[PDB]
């Protein structure tokens, strides 16, 4: 069922994302000419602190300077994404964030990337690296407990870029 | 794909609901011996005031007095269901509410009741009435914009339990 | 087997109706440009008073004034529809009525709207609301005992027309 | 889905609600075992065509009853429309009172089993079947919607069947 | 399997018939413009007196005066048909007869008219009435023992001729 | 559709035949223990002289004396088979005959034997030789014009009976 | 699987035959305008006297005088067909003969005519008569032991080309 | 279609072979306990000198002495095989020979060995060496013209025999 | 065709590995009761410095100390694995190493893990972390150029075994 | 599954070979116009003396002289072929050799030729002779232990060249 294959073109996706507090139509092709770090996380409004999403949002600049963008995705509706941002931390929210939050409500993107859990109705923790020519170069799939490293994602992006010229 | 047929047993469902600020496992079979008004609404945290859901929460006591329970369902996570209730009504939330909010995250229940929109990724505005022996007795499917009446739902339950009036002079043969 | 989907075009139909005491060929498209309340009822000439059919005939003036029409339908022949109308209320009849009675004798329309009961040989209690652009906007299906509200139908039609201009309001 | 009605095979089973002397009674084909049954379809109640053929059987039913024979009529109309028809006076468009049952085949099962249902019109041909005391179909008569039916020819036919059941092979 | 449907054109057939002792190629289309009584009987050279064939042969003139033609049919070879006619009535034959005897040897026509018995290898007693435009108007199927009324057959054509112009009127 | 295979059992058949002026139920198994010449001919009451059938009827004793029986078959009814026999030769008949005339009116036997003509509604000229064990040993099929040999049939039966004992 | 049906065209065949000590391509259509007796026999070099094959080779002039040729066939190679021919009859051979010996080594021809015995690896005793327009007119299939009569074959052919009733008999 | 796989048991075959002028039923299992050189050749009575087949017939004793038998096979009938053997080498024949000529008339053995040529109706030049345990050990397929070495075959068999003990 | 699903039991494998210079049958079930890092690398005897394999071999003790084992796999024969190890680092070889090198010569294992490249005939660079109960917990797949972090692998294993919030953050 | 048929064109193959110490892309069509001896052997770095592979490498000049080429093939990577050759004949290696070593890493060629073993993951000992027109002429399949004769291959090639004329 998964369309995501390494060194084949990354599966096309499109949907509504929340960017800087507004709804915007986002597509994989918007990021052509740049590397894109594309990752799924299970759910909004959970009891687990969203450290990993904040960590990417805070340090986004390290990505921007190496021609990389970052996009987060969950199966939550784009309306739920917003409420999370607009919900105070004492009550569980995310607060403002500097990466787009993409909604995969009809589950289609999750399924194409092969990270959807048929029975849970939400995603794995999956992260995909797609290059500037629009090709999937790396796949990371974690069981539900384990978080994700900003440093390690960076190491990977740089290594792909370095070998893009000299190998 | 739809399993809901009138006067056949209502399709079984079970899932996580938010009841009185807590997560509780809820299944259709829990409502045996009582009538159940089971209705879907599209999404939480929208910009449309959730009056229909609220109206049921406010007047929930009138259903209780005629042996009827009410459960609402959307395709949202129970975690989102919780946040909505915990978001003040003044700030766009649902606020506290006295009916359970059932989560159909894997979409399995929506599809069973035939209210899921494959391309939109959420439900219609759909309402089902089920009797105490667990049989589907009424189906209401609305296009997304139009809301839903408590009075009319009440009228229907009473009408299924009890059994507009005849013009004077009309007689049968 | 049912073809009726919300916000897809309402399924086409045509058949012979009794309108103001005459047989007339009626088709769904005749109601283009107006909202149509199209509803089924089980049978003519039963022993239960047709309160729901009469109530629509009496209050028809309220539907026409918001550019809405009403058509009732059963699996009975157009000839049985006529006899019913031409039979006095004191005699079990409907008496004269101001909405058309459409005959779905060969059961094709009932099947298309998904309200036909295979074993009983008649319809459910079903009501569909269709807009001026010919799109299905509402489906209501009741088990045999429970009747149908004119007020609630008027409310739905009004709500659909209203949101057709200002999309969603409190 | 096609006709089940075959000559000299057991007659297709049917059961449904009929109007008999103004009342609803559950009726089945097996109820007529031990007697010959004349079972026929007519298109619709409440038409502008005179129900002369249905009436003629009702008037002359006794000639059939005396030769160990029953007669039953059927249309695709509801038992309620059937009743309404009988209780409408004979000249002001009704059938008037009748002494044979009017079987309602509202769900069309019997009409399709007998191969007399018209898919597009939603009613029957004019068909008459003669069935014996062992429940075996012996005769099929199908008329285009316009032509009516002879009680007499039916009467003779019932008689010819009765004769050949005992002394059959010779003129 | 039967192609004979009431008020649709009668199933086409063609074959060799015996007419006045001669072999003749005969088709349904020869009877365009006239009413045709077309009927099957089980077998030739049987022990049952062939009265119905004779009775029709005798009164053929009444048919001709009301614009009706008649054709009899069995699954026997045309050759068997001939021997029968040429066999004296005293010897079990038909003797000469004034209606054509059409041969349906390859069983194709009995099957089209839905009158063939798979196991017997011959027909039921079946009669079909066809109008001047070639449309099937009546079907009569008798179990093998019972003979047939000329009179009733005569009546039916008249009822059809009568209702083709005025239609049934009270 | 033909069931007739050489040196496999000849296909079973059964039906009503006219044997010595009476109707009799005849079946292929009645000839167990004897060789059987089973042949088809097109029709009774034709304008062609029935020489081949009469030739078999006349010389039947030569067959009985080599433990062989003979049966003729056409698609005509047994009532027609009787009438033919009972029709004087002068008036076109067969006259009395000492071989059975099998009626295959429902065409079932012809179809089993591969001699039925779909379009004509009668048979080919076919002859099958079946042994004492009910096994088909020889198949002969002629186009409509050509008749059939008693001498040659006889030669064939003898050759089969001879080689049944001494190779 | 058999393609041979009466009064339909005889199934096409072509292959290498031994004709006058030589290999020649022979196909059914070479015999158009003539009747052909095309018959199969099981095997070359047996201990059974090839009386039936020889009889056809010998009396061949009688066929030729009624516009008919004869071709015999077995599943043996044309080489074996040849060797059979170059062995004297007294010494078990066929000796030289005046009908072609068609070789069906790959069994393709046999199968088309429905005479191949799947398990034995050779043919039945089968004989087919084909008319001058190339249409199959007669089929004779014998179990393995029993041979075939030239007289009878001849009789059949004349009758097909040609186209005696009990006394007192007349038709009606 | 070929059933013959290296180091799997050689495909079973059985049939009539010609041995010392006699017909004898022969099967592969008869050669258990001995190595068998089983080879196919196209046709009897061909115009090609049977040098390769005779060489095996002449030198058979070298095979018998290293516990090996040799059997040749063609699709020719056992009756054709005998005639070949009873035709003198001087007459285009094979003359008497001391290895069996196996007949694969119904082609079943050829097909099993994957050496039947569908359109020619005969075999390739194919050779199989099967060890004493009934296991296929060696496969050789030659174009139609080319003859075959006894010397070379013996070398291969011995090597198979040698490695049956050492390595 | 891939069998590797997260939080389902890891796909079974068995084959011959080279461990401390010897051939051994190694199977996934041998690592029951321990976490296993199971990773593929494309090929032996390449011109690319085999740093990632060596780095794991050098720091293997850190894994051993958190009850974790490491096994490397390539589609190379076990014989090639041995020659690699017995070829000096000075000569381009791997030299001795302290993790087993599993040979997947018939490609069967690679296909099960969905790491085989059909046209190239070897694997991408893929790593799987499997728990002590034998369940696949993590999948990492890299295009051929990019190596893999031991530190990062370590972080991951501890994380699975162990189981920092924005300030002000509290749950409902 | 095997596509290799006698007196039909040899199945096309192409891949990377090690030729006289270098990586080179090689295809069957390169041997158009000359005879080619194409043979498989199981694995590099085995414990079996590569006497059969070496014998062809040593006497290569006799094949070159009858317009014939020889190419050996195994399922090992080309990197492994090289490493093998660069391992001295004394240390268990093949040492330098004068026939190309073709790598069939993705198993595609072995399978086309019908010598791959699904369960073992390597080839049989199989050798094929293909003529100057690219037609498959001879097939040899040995169980894994047993070597192959240079002489008999030579005898066969010559016999084929001979019948190419007469």
């Amino acid at each position: 069922l998964s369309k995501a294959k390494i060194s084949k073109p990354a599966p096309y996706w499109e949907g509504t994302a929340v960017i800087n507090g507004e709804f915007k139509e986002l597509k994989l092709t918007d990021y052509r000419g740049k590397y894109l770090v594309f990752f799924f996380y299970p759910l909004d409004f959970t009891f687990v602190c969203p450290t990993e999403i904040i960590a990417f949002g805070d340090r986004i600049e390290e990505f921007k300077s190496i021609n990389t963008e970052v996009v987060a995705c969950s199966v939550d509706s784009q309306f739920t994404h917003l409420a999370w941002i607009n919900t105070p931390r004492r009550q569980g929210g995310l607060g403002p964030i500097r990466i787009p939050l993409l909604s995969d409500l009809n589950h289609q993107i999750s399924k194409d990337y092969g990270v959807y859990l048929e029975d849970s109705g939400h995603t794995l923790r999956g992260l995909f690296i797609i290059d500037d020519k629009g090709v999937l170069r790396q796949i990371t799939l974690n069981d539900l407990p384990v978080g994700r490293s900003v440093d390690e994602t960076l190491r990977l992006v740089q290594a792909f870029q370095y070998t893009d010229k000299h190998g």
